[PDB]
């Protein structure tokens, strides 16, 4: 679909600018998670590095929601979603090929978006570092 960029990508020409900034509901994240899923399937898509901006940006020229919800725990390697409802967890399933030798492009470990709508009720990121969210 839109992720299957054969060669010369073509985002057609849909005119969708800053649309009425509605309130990003936690439910909005889960609904959005499944919306992007049926819109082709972002799951298993290896997040290179710029694809991240396309996501937040795409949401801009579409729902106009600001990326004040898209976030993740610091530190490299795995990366759990800080916000709740967002059932997306980045994880490097690639083999640690830290073979230092080729002086070409940086062959670092890339990450892939692991879709898991079960996060709609479970709470793993909370057991990791919840001290960031000060609710009560």
């Amino acid at each position: 679909a839109w992720l299957e960029a054969q060669e010369e990508e073509e985002v057609g020409f849909p005119v969708t600018p800053q649309v009425p900034l509605r309130p990003m509901t936690y439910k909005a994240a889960v609904d959005l998670s499944h919306f992007l899923k049926e819109k082709g399937g972002l799951e298993g898509l290896i997040h290179s590095q710029r694809r991240q901006d396309i996501l937040d940006l795409w949401i801009y020229h579409t729902q106009g929601y600001f990326p004040d919800w898209q976030n993740y725990t610091p530190g490299p390697g795995i990366r759990y979603p800080l916000t709740f409802g967002w059932c997306y967890k980045l994880v490097p399933v690639e083999p640690e090929k830290l073979e230092e030798a080729n002086k070409d492009d940086p062959e670092r470990e890339v990450l892939e978006w692991r879709f898991d709508s079960r996060l709609a009720f479970h709470h793993m990121a909370r057991e990791l570092h919840p001290e960031y969210f000060k609710n009560a």
